[PDB]
């Protein structure tokens, strides 16, 4: 006795799935002192101070997020630092950078594996270096973001820094 | 000796996380009898068949993909089957409808929470009736994309059928 009226009738269903992907990020202020012998390849001295503040994982939000007591702190402790403390040469192109990563105040040694995309002297006739650090680090290791289960987010963060550099007067 | 250049630098992390979703959809294609008794506000007979080739999620592969054997498999199950077995009424708005669901050719008896929306004469004298279905079935009840997970895509499917309809001839 009933006939469906097809443009005002939904066979709807609703269910619950996860999805998982990377949260990509930079930060855009930073500071580095870079000593860098170009007739052997070797690193002699990195200090990178990176100011906290200046995240961008591309999202307004999550960046203000970033920045509470849940995970960086950046009241209390403003920036993050690395401190090369060893280089180890393998060849031109390749080494393995050691120092000592502090961030919010807890510090722990890492390594990075060093790759160098090019050295070269300019058409200034000044030194120009283009290399980049990668590695992983444990957010367990610096007690990092506690309150987070490493479900939700990984207990690995995927450090990859790309620098060029040229030759300081 | 080296001083970076920040327009060519970039400190970069990468960070795997997941993200809970709901999955919506509905069906394109889809057949009933609905035979109801304005009188009392009771259902004597509902019978609905989806042709399940009709999915649609608002996502052209994922709709493609539930096709396929790890989900409807469509070819061998083109369609899925509800007929009501029981109404018991609760008051003219509400009732609670039992009936078989078949998917895939699995049955199982389900009970929807039937919610009339309005009952009424239209203005050329004949009837018109507008309700919803809702209720909660588990996939492995039907045992339902067995090979997935109930932790990538949960066990609990949201039903929620809103439907308006009106007087046969």
């Amino acid at each position: 006795e009933y006939t469906l009226d097809k443009a005002h009738t939904d066979v709807g269903f609703k269910i619950k799935h996860l999805q998982i992907s990377n949260v990509k990020g930079n930060f855009k202020d930073y500071s580095a002192v870079i000593d860098f012998d170009p007739a052997s390849a070797e690193f002699k001295k990195l200090d990178v101070t990176i100011k906290i503040a200046s995240v961008n994982t591309e999202n307004q939000t999550r960046d203000n997020h970033l920045q509470q007591d849940d995970f960086f702190k950046a009241k209390k402790y403003p920036d993050m630092t690395f401190t090369m403390k060893k280089y180890e040469k393998i060849d031109n192109e390749k080494g393995k950078m050691t120092g000592t990563l502090t961030i919010a105040g807890v510090s722990k040694d890492i390594v990075l594996d060093a790759e160098i995309g090019g050295v070269a002297k300019g058409k200034d006739g000044k030194e120009k270096i283009g290399f980049s650090l990668n590695g992983k680090i444990k957010r367990s290791d610096f007690k990092f973001a506690t309150s987070t289960s490493t479900i939700t987010l990984s207990d690995d963060i995927n450090l990859n820094i790309e620098v060029e550099a040229n030759e300081k007067e």
